[PDB]
């Protein structure tokens, strides 16, 4: 039945200063720092990204630009400012075979996405529903990001949900 687990990795952009627009807002130096640190942590740790979905404010951007992450990028207004449900379209339109996406967006958004993520799987792993699964979850700082495993299809993450493998904070 199942044939295999793709790998999501969601992460809240990392610390940003100020500017006159908000979608202009650029990272911080230490938000830099944050950012860096995650993508050589991603590109040590995990597969290759192969997709990202991306968020099209500046912050959002500059967080993915200093990953150093090279794959096909989806930039999307649907990600700045979007819930749930839309963040989880939008996962579920990339190329089927994808093994490894990234999504680069904002709080609360992110965490709440990978909280029913997992609640969701818990649902469908028939598990306990007192279980504390996705408390990691509870502390997600800019520059975080969760890794989740599925094994259903993208276009069924949804349903599918998806475990939670880790939470890496920041560290700058």
């Amino acid at each position: 039945d199942p044939a295999g687990a793709r790998t999501l990795v969601l992460m809240r952009h990392a610390a940003a200063g100020s500017a006159v627009r908000d979608h202009d807002r650029p990272l911080t130096p230490d938000g830099v720092r944050a950012a860096t640190a995650a993508g050589q942590w991603l590109r040590g740790h995990l597969p290759a990204v192969d997709v990202v979905v991306c968020s099209t404010a500046a912050r959002t951007r500059q967080t993915l630009a200093a990953t150093g992450i090279s794959a096909q990028v989806r930039y999307r207004d649907e990600l700045y400012g979007g819930g749930v449900d839309e963040i989880l379209a939008e996962v579920a339109a990339v190329p089927a075979d994808a093994s490894t996406v990234l999504v680069v967006g904002h709080a609360p958004t992110i965490p709440a996405t990978g909280w029913e993520l997992v609640r969701q799987s818990l649902l469908n792993r028939d598990a306990d529903p007192s279980s504390g699964a996705g408390d990691e979850l509870r502390h997600f700082a800019a520059g975080t990001f969760a890794v989740l495993s599925t094994t259903g299809a993208w276009a069924d993450l949804a349903q599918a949900g998806a475990e939670l493998q880790l939470v890496q904070h920041p560290v700058a």
